[PDB]
């Protein structure tokens, strides 16, 4: 069973946590969800053909966060780290009706 | 969005986890899924129809596990704790790709 990567990281610094393309099968099932400690998991930004290739879940208004993805990786972005960023992400691919992990971080300060 | 309960539990006592079946959509698309420390979320154990209402993982065959499964709930129970079954269990249901977790239980011994 996939280990977290661990990520420590200092008030204000950039981070990026890691999704590979690498044996995701369908990429318009593949999003990133984000967990605050304590908190249940939530939905946060999915894949989207689209110009920028991604799309946030419509409940959230932070432009600290952003993606680089392409045909190698689904990365998930933060400028100005924050303490409230902090918790686990995990990038999950959806077949069928079950979502698989194929990996997240921890971030933590 | 929605706060874990925690439940610290003693080795060989009785759990039971709580998620609400008097909000969900569709039934089959309902599952449990368990978070070891420092490891991604797994799909653990799906609603199925309806008559144990269940069915486990295909990895796996633990014989403390079950479910009370009715119009109201569908609760996941261990009986006789070990250590190991420490970790975070979410609760959720699949709508159109997009996983929503319910609620959680964070167990700890």
């Amino acid at each position: 069973i996939k280990e977290l990567h661990v990520k420590t990281v200092k008030r204000g610094e950039n981070v990026t946590m890691e999704c590979s393309m690498s044996k995701v099968t369908n990429k318009n099932n593949l999003a990133w969800y984000r967990q605050s400690f304590g908190k249940v998991p939530q939905y946060f930004v999915r894949y989207y053909s689209s110009n920028s290739g991604y799309k946030f879940a419509e409940g959230f208004k932070d432009s600290r966060f952003s993606m680089t993805v392409n045909d190698q990786k689904f990365d998930l972005n933060i400028i100005g780290a924050r303490e409230d960023d902090g918790g686990e992400y995990f990038c999950g691919e959806v077949e069928g009706i079950i979502i698989k992990f194929t990996s997240g971080t921890r971030l933590q300060f």
